[PDB]
C-alpha cells in the first residue's frame, strides 16, 4: 500500500474516479466512445489488488500469508464495492457513482499543494451535478419555463444544441453558486423557484465554507 | 430540570416552539387543520411543569417543599407567559409569538453539532418573517407594484395561487438576503424601495454575522 | 474637558455634527425650516468653550490662568474652525462640512457598544454622499440617462417627486455598495459607467473593510 | 543596488514598467504619441546598469573588478531581457510584456504603506487584461453577441466610439470580478458564456484572495 507502484496507481485510480464521477451523470441525464471498459474493469482490478495488497490492523503491522485480510475487507465493506463493479431502464449505471467511496478512505494520501486543485475540482463537480439536476428539471417539467426563454436568447426555439443546453446550465449554476446573477437566466416557474431557494441556501453554505478554507490555505502558504 | 423526561420534553417544547414560530405569522398574514389545541394547551402544561419542577437559586440548590419557587417564577416572569397561554379582529394570536421567550432561557441546553442546524433554521425563520412582511406590504399598498408584475411573469393576473405568492416572496427574501438579485423580482414603488433599503442593510448585517459564525464553527470542527 | 456637563455637551455636539453632515449636502445639491441658527451659533458657542475649557499639554496637566491655551488653540487649528463658523452662488455653505474635523480629535470619547452604531451610521453617511453625487451627475449631464428611465419605471416622465428621486438614488447606492444590483436601476451613459466603476472599486474597498471590522467587533463580544 | 540614485531609479523603472504593462495590451488589441522610445531605450539603459551595478552572491558581498558578474547575469537570465529590449504582423510587441519579470526580482524593495496601492493596481491590471480579452472576443467572434446589444443600449449601432467600447468592457470586467452583475451587459453567445464561466471562477479565486489579504493588511495596521 506504500510502494511507488501502489502510490502512482492510486493517484491513477483517483484520476479515473474523477473521470467516472464527471462522466456518468452527464451521459446519464443528457443522452437519453468505447472508453468505458478500460475503467469498468480497472475498478475490479483495483478490487483484486485490495485483496492481494498489504494492510495494517488496529495495532498489527503488515502480516504474511495474505488470506487473513480478504474476509476482513469483506467484513468492512465489499458489497458496495462489488455492486459498483457490476455492468429497459438501465439507469442503474448511476450506482457507479459509489466509486466516490474509493476516495473516502485514502485521503491521507492527499491531505496544501494539491488541496487547492482538489477544492477547485470539487467545486466544479458540485457545479456539474447541480447543472445536471437543473437540466433534468427543465426537461421533465412539461405540461413558460427557462428553456423556452433560452430558445429566444439564442435564436433556436426544433431544439438548441446539446453543447449549448449544457454550457448554459453550467453558466447558471456558477452564477447562483458565486452570487452574481447576470439575469440572462431567470427561474420563473414554481419548481424552478423552489430549486433556486435550495441552491441559494446550498451556495451560502458551500461557497462560504470552501472559500474560507481556501483563504486559510493561502494564509498558511 | 435535568431528568431524561425533562430533557426530551424540553427538546419537544423547542420543536413545537419552532412549529408555532413558523406557523403563526404564516396563517396570520396569508389567510385573511385542527392541530392548534395540542400545542396551545401543551404550553400551559409546560407552565404547570415550571410550577412543579425543581430549580437552583443564585447559590441555593434544589429545595424540597415545592411552593417557594412558584411565587418566585411569578416574580421573575409569568404574566408574559400567561398572556402567551391564552386563546372582530382576533389578530391578538400574534401574541403567541412571545413563546420565543421560551427558548431564551434554556440556551444552555443547546450551546456545535446542533448550532449549525439552529443557525440555518434561524436564517430560515428570518427569511419567513421578512417574506411575510413583504407579502403584507404588497397586499396593503393599493390605491405598478410587484404583484402586478408577478401576474405577468406567471400568466395569472383573478389572482395567483397562494403557494405561488408565498414561494415567490420567500425566493425574493432569500435573494435580497444572500445578495444575488436575479432580477425577475424588482422593487418598483416607493414603499417597496424603502423596504428594500432596510432589508439590504439588515442583510449586510445578519448574512455577514451568522456566516462569520458558521465559518468559525467549521474552523472549530 | 471631563465634567459631566462637558461630556454630555460633547455627545450633543457629535449629535448635531451628524445633523449638519447629513443635512448640508442634501439641501446643497437637491434644493436648487428655520432650525439652522440653533446649531450655526452652537458651533461658535463650542468655539468659545474650547477657548475657556481646560486642556492637557504634551506632559503638562491642566493649568490655571486660562489665557495660555487660547493662542495655543489658534496655533494648532482655529482658522478652519472659524471659516466653519461663518454664515449669487452661496454654495460656500459646503464649507460647513469642515465640522467633521470636530469629531476627528475627540475619538477617545467613543473608542464597542457605540462603535457598531457609529459604523452603521458612517456607512449611511457614505451612502448619502454618494447618492448626492449620483443625483448631481444625473441632473447635470444633459445635452438616454438613468432619470429618463426612472421616468418610465415610475409613471412620471414634468418631473418625479423629490422624495422619489432621492429614495431611488439611495436605493441604488446601497445596491452598488452591498453588491446586489437588482437591475431596475442601470448605468447606461458614459459618465454614469465611469462613476459605476469608481463606486464598485470604493465598494469592494469599504464594504469589505467596515464589515471585517464589524465581524471583529462581534467576535470580541 | 542600494544608492539613493539606484533606489529612486528603481522606483522609476517600476513606474514605467506599470506604464508599459498598461499601455501595450491596450494599443495591441484596440488600435488595429511618440512616447515609446523614451522607455524602450530606458529598458536597455537598465540592462547596462544591471551590467555595471554591484551585487551580492550566495554568500559573497559586493566585489570589485566589475566583470565577474556580467557573465553571471547572462547565465541567470539575459536572453528574455534582451528579447524584451528589442524593437506584416508586428504583434511581437506583446513580448514587451516580459518586462513584468523586471518587478519579480526586486520585491524586497516594496514588501504595508505601498502594498495597498500595489494590490489595488494589480486588481486594476487584471481588470484591464480581462477587458482586453473580452474586447478581442467580441470583435473576433463574427459569422447576436454583446456588442450588437451595446449598439442599442447606446444609440450607436457605423460603430460606437472606442472610448465607449473600452469603458463598457472595463465596467463589465469590474462587474464580473466584484460579483454585482448590473445586467446591462449580458453574455449571450456560447464563447461569451464559456469566458463568463472562466471569469467567474477566476473572480471567486482572486477577488477573494486579494481582499482577504487587504483585510489582513488593515488588521495589521
Ligand atoms: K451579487
Ligand atoms: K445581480
Amino acid at each position: 500500500h506504500y510502494s511507488p507502484f501502489k502510490a502512482v496507481w492510486d493517484w491513477l485510480i483517483l484520476l479515473l474516479v474523477i473521470y467516472t464521477a464527471v462522466f456518468t451523470p452527464y451521459s446519464a441525464a443528457f443522452l437519453l466512445a468505447v472508453v468505458d471498459l478500460i475503467v469498468d474493469i480497472m475498478f475490479i482490478v483495483d478490487i483484486l489488488i485490495n485483496f492481494r495488497t498489504t494492510y495494517v490492523n488496529a495495532n498489527e503491522e503488515v502480516v504474511s500469508h495474505p488470506g487473513r485480510i480478504a474476509v476482513h475487507y469483506f467484513k468492512g465493506w465489499f458489497l458496495i464495492d462489488m455492486v459498483a463493479a457490476i455492468p429497459l431502464i438501465g439507469l442503474l449505471k448511476t450506482a457507479r457513482l459509489l466509486r466516490l467511496v474509493r476516495v473516502a478512505r485514502k485521503l491521507d494520501r492527499y491531505s496544501g499543494a494539491a488541496v487547492l486543485f482538489l477544492l477547485m475540482c470539487t467545486f466544479a463537480l458540485i457545479a456539474h451535478w447541480l447543472a445536471c439536476i437543473w437540466y433534468a428539471i427543465g426537461n421533465m417539467e412539461q405540461p413558460i419555463g427557462w428553456l423556452h426563454n433560452l430558445g429566444d436568447q439564442i435564436g433556436k426555439p426544433g431544439g438548441p444544441s446539446i453543447k449549448d443546453k449544457y454550457v448554459t446550465a453550467l453558466y447558471f449554476t456558477f452564477s447562483s453558486l458565486t452570487s452574481v446573477g447576470f439575469g440572462n437566466v431567470s427561474p420563473n416557474t414554481n419548481s424552478e423557484k423552489i430549486f433556486s431557494i435550495c441552491v441559494m441556501l446550498i451556495g451560502s453554505l458551500m461557497y462560504a465554507s470552501i472559500f474560507g478554507n481556501v483563504s486559510a490555505i493561502i494564509q498558511r502558504l
